[PDB]
């Protein structure tokens, strides 16, 4: 087992440029390599879920380059759906976006082919999303456990009434939303009840749009999708720096700060978790907005209780941010932590015990009373990259931190412990 150990930062202050968003890098791998044209992605993110989407399109046979510090991408669209036969294996690992995304596209035509990936993909759910795409008349096998991947993709899904669950994962819809313009027919998705994490689906209609695709979209509750579409490149595209990356650096500048800047995101983002600067202001921090920056300056902390659906990924950082304020914390409405690289809230809770807080693990929520000090612990990182960088946190106190199997940051950060260390002063 390896592991780090992060001695006690003593303020943190400085500028860090963002890696690129795994959100947006996902999402633009795969339309440029259904488009027409040469897309050329710059600020591209290089970290583990975006190397499985490439070497997914390598294995499809789309054809592209990439920089020698993997952020530049010039991608030769396929001109229409990626086909490959022969039950041909794409291997995932733990990404969700590029399992769901491929999950859908490849039902278009014809296809014979086997999503799969690490143990824990197989125990993320997928079923909501296999039952829309059956309503539209794709063919897919679940090869092991009902409901969850590893699927045998053998294509079909031609467009129709389609209805589609959004109370687990936005993922599902945004994979519906990407697949249905190159559908033969139209589509109408109807979402049977209540949306997560909404804005996810604006991140994919953005991607879309600037693809050269628009839909209908009746206050999300139904979309239309005119069929019979082409995506085109739209030449030169920038990606966003990753907003859910930035979290982590905002909240140290919260905690111990000084004033840490991070570039490649504005007030102008995309992004849903840019929101979480205004819970850092809510709590007592001060925020600074600019075109292509956000930067945070210390002001002081207090517990918030707020309904995080809206920031699920981000809204993990506010719970070991919440070791420093002052009162309980709660965050609500965050069900499906339980679904994703771990169950992030069995496993919130757990470590932030060992720290020292008081927790009360909710079905769908979490409580923290923070201890008036905390204590050394080694924390265990369920092969989940942000129950690394959420715990990293834990050393802008007096005791250092033990992180488990520190490379699992790779998933979407590779390079998150130096571009930690990088603000961490010790003066
Ligand atoms: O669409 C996306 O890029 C993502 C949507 C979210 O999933 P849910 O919709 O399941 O919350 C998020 O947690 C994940 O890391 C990325």
């Amino acid at each position: 087992m390896e592991s780090l150990t992060l001695q006690p930062i003593a303020r943190v202050d400085g500028t860090i440029n963002l890696p690129g968003s795994k959100s947006v890098s996902n999402r633009a791998l795969l339309l440029a390599a259904l488009a027409h044209g040469k897309t050329v992605l710059t600020n591209l993110l290089d970290s583990d879920d975006v190397r499985h989407m490439l070497n997914a399109l390598t294995a499809l046979g789309v054809s592209y380059t990439l920089s020698a510090d993997r952020t530049r991408c010039e991608i030769i669209g396929n001109g229409g759906p990626l086909h490959a036969e022969g039950a041909l294996e794409l291997f995932l690992g733990n990404a969700g976006t590029a399992m769901r995304l491929l999950a859908a596209a490849l039902c278009l035509g014809s296809n014979d082919i086997v999503l799969t990936g690490e143990p824990r993909m197989k125990e993320r759910p997928i079923g909501h999303l296999v039952d829309a795409l059956r309503l539209g008349g794709a063919k897919i096998t679940y090869l092991e456990q009902e409901n969850y991947p590893p699927l045998r993709l053998q294509g079909g899904f031609t467009g129709g009434n389609v209805d589609v669950d959004g109370s687990v994962s936005s993922q599902f819809l945004t994979a519906l939303l990407m697949t249905a313009p190159l559908a033969p027919e139209d589509t109408v998705i109807r979402i049977k009840g209540d949306l997560v994490s909404k804005p996810y689906i604006d991140i994919t209609l953005n991607l879309m749009k600037t693809f050269g695709v628009e839909i209908e979209n009746q206050h999300y509750q139904q979309f239309v999708v005119k069929g019979g579409q082409s995506y085109q490149s739209p030449g030169t595209y920038l990606v966003e720096g990753d907003a859910s990356s930035a979290s982590y650096f905002l909240a140290a500048a919260a905690i111990k700060g000084g004033t840490v800047k991070v570039t490649g995101i504005g007030r102008n983002s995309m992004q849903g978790d840019i929101r979480f600067a205004d819970v850092l202001e809510k709590m007592g921090a001060t925020i600074c907005w600019g075109d292509d920056y956000i930067s945070c300056t210390r002001g002081e902390l207090n517990a918030i209780d707020m309904d995080m659906n809206h920031i699920p990924d981000a809204a993990m950082t506010i719970a070991t941010a919440a070791l420093f304020a002052k009162g309980t914390t709660t965050l609500r409405n965050i069900y499906n932590w339980r679904v994703k690289e771990t169950d992030r809230l069995f496993a919130m809770a757990t470590e932030l015990r060992k720290v020292g807080a008081e927790v009360e693990e909710g079905h769908d929520y979490i409580r923290i009373t923070p201890p008036e000090k905390l204590n050394f612990a080694e924390i265990a990182t369920y092969n989940d990259h942000r129950m690394a960088m959420c715990f990293s946190l834990v050393a802008l106190s007096d005791t250092p931190v033990t992180i488990l199997d520190p490379k699992c940051t790779a998933k979407t950060f590779p390079d998150y412990f130096e571009q930690l260390a990088r603000i961490s002063q010790a003066a």
